């Protein structure tokens, strides 16, 4: 599918060189950063979307995630399906696991305080995660059948909001450098 949304955000710390590439493609090259999130996908997310990608370059130097990323409102939830990472594997309150697209993912909840969200610069909100138990290989076509995650999350009392915001396949980094190149469809 064609992508209709380009996500490119930095909290201002360090350097984030993000290139909005042809079609579903983009690259990020980042150096000594604070927080940033770059990716492509859709203005309106859905729990029934299938997201495909191919990360031709996955080269974080430190803390970075190769991850499905999005928001809901009502309630406000920031959510992740993390397929690979750098030096840091994101964890939190263990809920259970879900098998999807050849991988098994741990499910976590965490809470962010006084942090940036789609509704303010200093918000407190819950985060939902599926984090692959081992790094997904990159460079071949990969699929995230997101309904499998949403359904598993629901089965653990993790309810997403009714009002869907953007939904992208992203590179997120914090306190790191690196390079990524990803095509999304």
């Amino acid at each position: 599918a064609s992508t209709d949304y380009w996500q490119n955000w930095t909290d201002g710390g360090g350097i984030v060189n993000a290139v909005n590439g042809s079609g579903g493609n983009y690259s990020v090259n980042w150096s000594n950063t604070g927080e940033f999130v770059v990716g492509k996908g859709w203005t309106t997310g859905s729990p029934f979307r299938t997201i495909n990608y191919n990360a031709g370059v996955w080269a974080p130097n430190g803390n970075g995630y190769l991850t499905l990323y999005g928001w809901t409102r009502s309630p406000l939830i920031e959510y992740y399906v993390v397929d690979s990472w750098g030096t840091y594997r994101p964890t939190g309150t263990y809920k259970g696991t879900v098998k999807s697209d050849g991988g098994t993912y741990d499910i976590y909840t965490t809470t962010r305080y006084n942090a940036p969200s789609i509704d303010g610069d200093r918000t407190t909100f819950t985060q939902y995660w599926s984090v692959r138990q081992s790094k997904r290989p990159t460079g071949s076509n990969a699929t995230i059948t997101f309904t499998n995650h949403v359904n598993a999350w629901k089965s653990h009392g993790m309810n997403l909001g009714s009002n869907w915001a953007y939904q992208v396949m992203a590179t997120e980094g914090y306190q790191s450098s690196g390079s990524s190149n990803v095509t999304v469809w």
